[PDB]
């Protein structure tokens, strides 16, 4: 049964073509998941599963769509009782030998207990954006006063266990409107060190976002 | 009134001497704040102000002491109705012209509303998440499987407004035992994009920790 899903807007024809070309070339089975966009489908799904996220001003409707797409794929994993599911965004470039990781699950089956709670990053480890410049407050002694953020950690390529699929559905359903952040900031920053939640990194990575 | 406080365990002689040497050299006024240690004083303070933190297994008594030291200095700021207070740990190294930032507060008074909620980091910013090597899960196709960790953002050098002193006392009093993390993980990671809470970074920084 199919484990590799590529999150793609249904009308993103060129991106879908570049994905099909690369996956076909390395004989890696996959399906598209039709990414949520500003729509009634997104609005109703947010209301059905994440009304806490529907009310969150601090997320753009694009960021809300991204989170809903990943969420529904965590649901699919539970519903089909898959051991794991592997999720990509449609702007990824596969490395040579990605098929050694992405065609077969045996290397996962001999390393992992799928009831345990883990994510394995397949995408390159990304340094967050941290210093934003601002003009409101003037510099002093030729040093700037920047704003601190931690943004864009990347959700474009990871394996998630059934255990972590359950864990993350519950987490995003649990969080108050004030606690909501973009999916990447929770999955790959805030929840790191949490009790029983492990994130692994394939080094070197087997794909990267364009 | 003195605005610069260096959090230091009273018995850390060499650290206190390195602090005194650097602050004297640049003519920067400061006082030591006697850091909380595993003691009855820490236990009672945790019970008095942060009973949520007293119960938190996921913090070491050292991390709980660090948080209590910062908390009591936020309290001092409110109680004395200071516009701001500047907090250091005793393992800090001052850069060349730190005294141009740390001797006087005028450059702060002409830039900031002290009732607004801001922290200005004086200390260098380091990466939130790092790759650790691990042995539990074996490599495949000669690629490692590293684990993501985050341990130290640094609370060794920041200016806090009275607004942010109120905000952070409330926050640490509010959080459930389950929600408690080390002070640095909340102040400079989890709270970053929060509604009224701004963290500024002096770039380039004017100090750095030895840690």
């Amino acid at each position: 049964e199919n484990k590799n899903f590529v999150i793609s807007i249904s009308t993103a024809e060129q991106r879908r073509n570049h994905i099909i070309e690369q996956f076909t070339h390395q004989n890696i089975p996959f399906e598209f998941f039709d990414a949520f966009t500003p729509s009634d489908k997104l609005t109703d799904h947010l209301q059905r599963y994440l009304p806490n996220v529907a009310n969150a001003a601090q997320l753009t409707m694009g960021e809300k769509g991204c989170l809903m797409s990943h969420f529904m794929l965590w649901k699919k994993c539970i519903d089909e009782n898959l051991d794991y599911i592997t999720l990509f965004e449609d702007d990824i470039l596969l490395g040579e030998n990605a098929n050694k990781f992405l065609a077969e699950g045996d290397w996962l089956k001999v390393r992992f207990n799928f009831q345990e709670i883990f994510v394995l990053r397949l995408e390159t480890f990304l340094m967050p954006v941290q210093l934003e410049k601002q003009t409101q407050i003037p510099p002093f002694q030729q040093r700037d006063i920047d704003i601190l953020t931690s943004k864009h950690f990347g959700t474009a390529g990871y394996v998630i266990s059934q255990g972590a699929a359950k864990y993350l559905i519950a987490l995003f359903e649990k969080l108050t409107t004030e606690e909501i952040k973009p999916i990447d900031e929770i999955m790959f920053n805030q929840q790191i060190n949490a009790t029983d939640y492990r994130v692994y990194q394939l080094n070197p990575a087997i794909c990267v976002q364009e």
